[PDB]
């Protein structure tokens, strides 16, 4: 249970995001990141860069954003990739059907008129919805008879309006084009020279960190329904074969909620299994797809997702994306209902033959007599953007004090920045020690800033709790004048500081930071400090 | 001069950038980039980060690339953004007007048919071109007679074809809009909570790194003339009064070339000056415009463009871009001419008037009672497409030997990977060896990589040297058999190698890599290894 009011307010008003275009209206679905928002989606994209990148020795390369036509024509996108959109014959007004549908029903079941009765199938109307094809949404707009949430005027009928982009590389029409809705297209286009690098063999992973534009209906979601959003995906390339992988006993313990295709169809709450046995019993296809799923699990826990509000629902039979077959998804519970911030799914062979076909090119890999493959590709997509967001609600919290107060609970891994410095007086009695402290951090790598803004200690940490800073360091005259010289460490939650020397916090800050020491052991080695 | 063919060649082949959808003809103007070129173009974005974000304390941001309509018309994008662009009566086929003639002359003057006469002055209407607004450049058309440079047909008249690119935000097409071609028109629309950062005061500066959509007419120049790219540019925003730059005295020492406005309709060349004179003179203006062009000029450097093929020519009365009225330019020499890769405006307080008006909202700043000012934006946009570009030309080279193989000297601060590590068999006698040596270097922060290709110690560095890797490591048995163990560090450049003991290695290629040591300094320090 999280306050939106109260954090659209405190986000926006510290600059993380805000509308575009402010100063016009802003067009939704597109927002802007200030600074202390540039520097955790820094952040964010620095460690799902070690996490995968680093760790996997993934493949990188940067694809250009403007497709041509021909190319999504191909992965089938101009075809199948889109919502359905209704619209009142008054005027325009648009709506994702399938939304808008699910809005009305979530005011039958929730107004107290319901009977016992109707409530418990409106559930199994919503609990079945991404599946309902073009027919039946069409028929179910009849019954439940949907009318335009505002005005209430009459809905024409359901519609697939696609979501890409429409353009024209170069001067004319000739070549007509899109803004890629995902990146892979071109990790996929560029198979051959990227199945080269790894001597020809498999497995063999790919990846790109960039934009994709999403021109959606009615964002009206925030931060999490926009039209332009960074995410990074990764190609993970394994013989159809030898779906296996070489290191998923790493991930096997972790204990991670599940809800099965059939856990759905089959009206039942998400299990708290495991990965090393969810995989034997059947239910996540192989290991590859497991181990994923357990780093993916693992990063959403290091960046500040909360073990709690995160689960992973695999697809319904036609819920399907038009480009796999299987598929799993990581759902993070919020304001807005759980909602999917990594997808991953598991498009055994169809974008690569699709592609290979229509150009008349071929594309596969040989193994040990050496037989070709077109690899079976599994797909872990990242959309930061949402996935910031998630990072957002499930860290806010507001200190228990009259005056209303917020303090979001980031990572050290992910705070704007680590340790934020901070002295009373700014003279020269300061200067040789806050400087020190600095650099000494700046030695430690504890990314830092040295508090100015004016007000009394106390108010001056306000602000450093705003953003989530991680510590804070306070610099008083009995840090100048008694000696040894003693600073202030502050931990951010517990608003509990320490009394520590000076010339030794640099290393302290650190190994805090690198979650290589509690903050009650600082408590136990050091003295307090009221 | 360098060799475009042996190049273009070596990159594509050693997968730096190629032709974006490849295995489809490739739409011109859109390239992608392979690992060993996202390696470099991510470490000349992480310096520029430096040289720029780190050292004068600039606000970033990261605004949308979806653009709607108004906000490029306030701004008169929608009106004078673009370029001439003719076309024979036969088919399509366009041309940017501007250098379809640029070539005409430039095969006239060329052909040795020519009269020491005219020469001189089509070299009068080249120096002279970009000037020639609609008219001069119709009538032009008209004498030197230009026709298709494919199959002389009959071009019709010069026209202006917006550059912009153009989409619907939304379903139905009520909100047209653009794909931003450049970042700043963001950081402006945001100058309200951009001043307040800053406790709005002035000078402050503000920056975006991120994309630029430029749907140009005639992509033929390769990565120097393409249809997206990934720029940064910075808002400095300071008082119209104080143009007078806290810094400039740390860059008025360096002596680089100069090319006034004078010094071009005074048809002269360029001159060799130094700054803190090019600004007393009069000719680059104030001090803030020449502090930015000594960074500009460090920057510029330190990635790898060398002092001889660099030079700044300001802009031409009314070659001015509709938002500006001083204006200079960071020209690198290269195989296609003189180009620019760091466009440096003034921008007075255009941008800025124009939004506040158009949307009726209120921007300035105060100073000290306190007067309200518009301050004068002077903005330094880099173009890391063409960038990273001049570095590939002006550090290509052909080792010296009948084999053909070349090197890239990039600086160790933009080379894929700093050091090496090299070692013969791939035995256990050798790991406990390549172990260490790795997390030493690690340890270290010199960026590295184990090589695996098999070859001769020889022909193994021929790939090392290719995609420029600055140094080696080469560990054979003497290493691991012979105590102390000393192993081989091989300067790329050279490939002169030294023979030390192994444990010392990693704080050597630190040194080296950081310009904390010549290599000179080695072959002196250690003994040599033929
Ligand atoms: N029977 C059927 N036939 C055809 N289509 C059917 C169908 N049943 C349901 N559908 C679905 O309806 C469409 C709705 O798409 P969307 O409008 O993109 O939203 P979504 O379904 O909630 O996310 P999705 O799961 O598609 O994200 P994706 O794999 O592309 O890529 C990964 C995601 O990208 C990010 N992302 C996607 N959209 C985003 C947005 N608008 N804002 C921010 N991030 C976004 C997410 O963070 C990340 O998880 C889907 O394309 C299609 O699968
Ligand atoms: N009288 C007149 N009236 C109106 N217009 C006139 C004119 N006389 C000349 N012109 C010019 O004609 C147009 C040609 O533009 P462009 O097609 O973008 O090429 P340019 O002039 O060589 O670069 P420019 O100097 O414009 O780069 P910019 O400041 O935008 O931004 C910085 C640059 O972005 C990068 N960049 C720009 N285009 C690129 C591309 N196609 N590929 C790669 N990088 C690019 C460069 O690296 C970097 O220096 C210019 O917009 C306009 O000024």
């Amino acid at each position: 249970i999280v306050d939106r009011a109260k954090m659209e307010d405190t986000l926006k008003r510290r600059f993380f995001y805000d509308q575009a275009f402010a100063i016009y209206g802003g067009v939704s679905g597109l927002y802007d990141f200030g600074p202390v928002g540039c520097a955790l989606k820094n952040n964010i994209i620095q460690t799902w860069r070690q996490h995968f990148i680093q760790e996997e020795q993934i493949l990188e390369i940067d694809c250009t954003m403007l497709t041509p036509e021909p190319v999504l024509k191909t992965s089938g996108h101009v075809d199948k990739f889109a919502d359905f959109m209704v619209k009142d014959v008054k005027n325009g007004e648009c709506f994702r059907a399938d939304h808008l549908l699910k809005a009305h029903l979530q005011k039958l079941m929730s107004d107290k008129k319901c009977s016992v009765e109707k409530k418990s199938e409106m559930e199994s109307v919503l609990a079945q919805l991404d599946n309902y094809g073009q027919q039946e949404l069409a028929d179910l707009f009849v019954n439940y008879n949907v009318k335009s949430p505002i005005t209430g005027n009459d809905l024409s009928p359901p519609v697939s309006f696609n979501l890409m982009f429409k353009t024209f590389i170069g001067p004319g029409g000739n070549m007509p084009g899109y803004l890629r809705p995902e990146t892979a297209q071109g990790i996929f286009l560029n198979f051959k020279r990227l199945l080269e690098f790894n001597q020809g063999k498999l497995p063999f992973a790919a990846a790109q960190i960039g934009n994709s534009f999403r021109n959606e209906i009615s964002p009206r979601s925030g931060l999490i329904r926009v039209r332009e959003f960074t995410m990074a995906e990764i190609e993970h390339f394994v013989d159809p074969s030898e779906k296996d992988h070489p290191k998923f006993q790493n991930v096997a313990d972790l204990h991670l909620y599940l809800y099965s295709a059939k856990a759905q169809v089959s009206g039942q709450s998400a299990r708290k299994m495991r990965l090393g046995d969810a995989v034997e019993q059947g239910v996540i296809n192989n290991t590859v797809l497991g181990y994923f799923i357990g780093r993916i699990y693992l990063y959403l826990t290091k960046v500040g997702i909360s073990p709690d509000k995160l689960r992973f629902r695999q697809h319904m039979e036609n819920e399907m994306a038009h480009y796999a077959c299987d598929c799993w998804d990581a759902e993070s519970k919020t304001s807005y209902g759980w909602i999917e911030i990594v997808g991953c799914a598991d498009r055994s062979c169809y974008d690569l033959s699709c592609h290979a076909r229509a150009t008349k090119v071929p594309l596969v890999a040989e193994k040990p007599y050496v037989e070709e493959v077109v690899p079976n590709v599994i797909e872990p997509s990242f959309g930061l953007g949402r996935i910031m967001y998630t990072v957002f609600e499930h860290t806010f919290h507001v200190r228990e004090g009259d005056e209303q107060r917020t303090f979001f609970s980031f990572p050290a891994v992910v705070a704007p920045f680590k340790c934020s410095v901070l002295p009373l007086s700014q003279n020269q009695e300061f200067m040789p020690f806050v400087k020190e402290l600095s650099e000494a951090l700046t030695r430690h790598g504890v990314s830092h800033k040295v508090d100015d803004s004016s007000g009394s200690i106390g108010r001056r940490y306000a602000r450093t709790d705003e953003i989530g800073v991680a510590f804070g360091v306070t610099i008083d005259f009995d840090t100048v004048n008694k000696t040894p010289h003693t600073a202030t460490l502050r931990d951010r939650d517990s608003m509990r500081q320490i009394r520590a020397e000076i010339s030794e916090l640099p290393s302290i800050v650190q190994d805090l930071a690198n979650g290589n020491i509690t903050w009650a052991d600082v408590e136990a080695r050091y003295p307090l400090f009221e």
